[PDB]
């Protein structure tokens, strides 16, 4: 089982996480991109935690915040951070909150301006091998 | 299995804890926005009990209450509330009874107003932050 | 298991409860209302039984009947009769019968006035508080 | 587990219960009404049999068969014939047969006239009430 | 388990039973009928086989074939084609390979400007009882 | 369990197969056709690897690549490539990544192309496991051909 974490400014989650601590921890995500092109807003599920009354609020007001990075990371004893999705210009878009009683999770769609990906490539020792990084400019085409 | 109950001004249920009695409790619930932004309203579901004539005479009527409080408890030994669903100028929009041969029942909130307050949980099981956030949706 | 009954003025079923006999036993039953506002159909689904025929007799030719009362009892030691729906001027509106060799039937129910009737039951089974309330659909009061 | 046999007029089955012989035998079947109202064809679903060419020409071309008539009969020792939909003026106006490595036919029948007739099963298992209603759905009548 | 094959005139399977050889051999198809009337087209699948690249030839081309017959056999020690449909002035105008790692299948479309189909029905014995048929000309409108 | 691999020109995956390597693996895939005639994109599902940074850059820029050849391979004791699917002048129309923490390291990425020229090469294999016939089709789906 992986970790996933998103660090979002002005936006801190209650990760406990020493290296990712105060992000919003993702329990699944998907993004889309169709076609210049149509760049699909990144959704991701969270339960509901700290983040969740300031993600409403932006979301109503639509503010817009500087950066959102996605970073996934490798389980078991060779912890490797080895997809990391870099976004900026950021607008909350959807958040979905939800409950029940019966053992409370959140999705919430991101926007954004710009979208950095970065990949590396774990070897037989569980290390880091190469990293290959592609950028682009949505808004900007 | 937590605790989730309803407060709705003039249409009390039938929920006996002691800190929240005559309130409807909730089995679930699901709210939603999307992009100024539209506002989806929000849905409970419910068991059908003492306030679900009201809730049909509200929705057939159209008539606003003050105020809907949605809370959320954890379990245990530890019941912290937290998290804590204010809305204001609240209208019954949708309410979908059913029953079969134990009968719940959908009912849908509309609201002028929202708050949203949500409680940190340390490992002692206590309080630990508080954040809260409000937005008037009519008057944007 | 509770037993829920449905009585139709000119329409007959088989129940053979001593309280509710010659109603229709009803398996499971809904009804929506929606946003001045749309009252949906009632739709409740029984067994193909004594009432089918004028059923579909009825929906065909769309006269009406002066009442409909859907009456839900709790099962056990405490036979109380928690929610009474009282409905005025009905129209059969949609007759689905269907059957299978290894039968049940949903049919639809539309009407001008409708009335609940919700019993809270005590400690004991009893009876605590009636709630009523009513309302004129067609009539908008 | 009971029996359920269609007569259709010109269009024989393979059938070998003795009351019911070259009749088609319809594993499951649905009707639907709606709202003067709007009569949908009725759907039944039976194994690729003798009946299948001759209602894929009927479905093809058309034509018109005097009539058709569902019967239900409940299994055990009490063989007793609860339902009989009659229905007259009959046009086959939907056939999808279908079949599999590790098969079955839907058909659709439209018709003018309909009639249907149940009959109340008694507590020892014997024949009790019957009811009759009959509507010309043509002739809106 | 039945066995089920589909002879397409110029386009070949890899079916190794001695009265089927070379033909498709389909896992599993369907057919429907509506209301003058609606034929839609006869969609059958299959394994990715010695037909598929000339299946997708002929839908991106959309070239006919002459004939294109399905047939039903029944599985034990009674071997009757129980079932039989007949096709004319076949389309190939679907095509849908797939496949994955973990186990590939093909979807294909048929349309047809005649169709026959006979059945048969099994006695007792399990050998051929009588035998009905039914033919119209689609495009033709007979 | 059969091995099927992607190979596009300038986006290397990370297969460790000697015949395939740098190639993309691909869990699943599937294409369709409709009626001249409506060719649908090809649509493969593959693990988020190496290729996956520039597949997004190919969608969003909409460059296109020289050809991508997809291979499914027999499994056992003979790797016979059964089917070959080349296709020329590919575009990059889809990319969907995705991920949890449920499921073991769920990382699937699924990934559409759009091509104007295709060709299809199936192997029969016989009774003792090897080669047999060998059917090829030829398409120009831009030029109608």
């Amino acid at each position: 089982a992986q970790d996933i974490f998103l660090k979002i400014d002005g936006i801190n989650g209650e990760s406990l996480d020493d290296s990712h601590k105060d992000e919003i921890e993702v329990l699944n995500w998907n993004w889309e991109i169709q076609q210049k092109a149509s760049v699909k807003d990144l959704t991701f599920e969270h339960a509901i935690d700290r983040a969740s009354p300031n993600l409403m609020k932006y979301a109503l007001t639509g503010k817009h915040v500087d950066q959102a990075v996605l970073v996934m990371r490798k389980a078991g004893g060779n912890p490797l951070e080895y997809l990391k999705l870099t976004m900026s210009d950021v607008i909350i878009t959807r958040v979905r909150p939800s409950g029940s009683r019966d053992d409370s999770r959140e999705t919430v769609s991101l926007s954004f301006a710009k979208v950095k990906q970065e990949y590396v490539v774990q070897n037989a020792q569980g290390g880091s091998g190469g990293a290959v990084t592609t950028s682009f400019d949505i808004k900007g085409n």
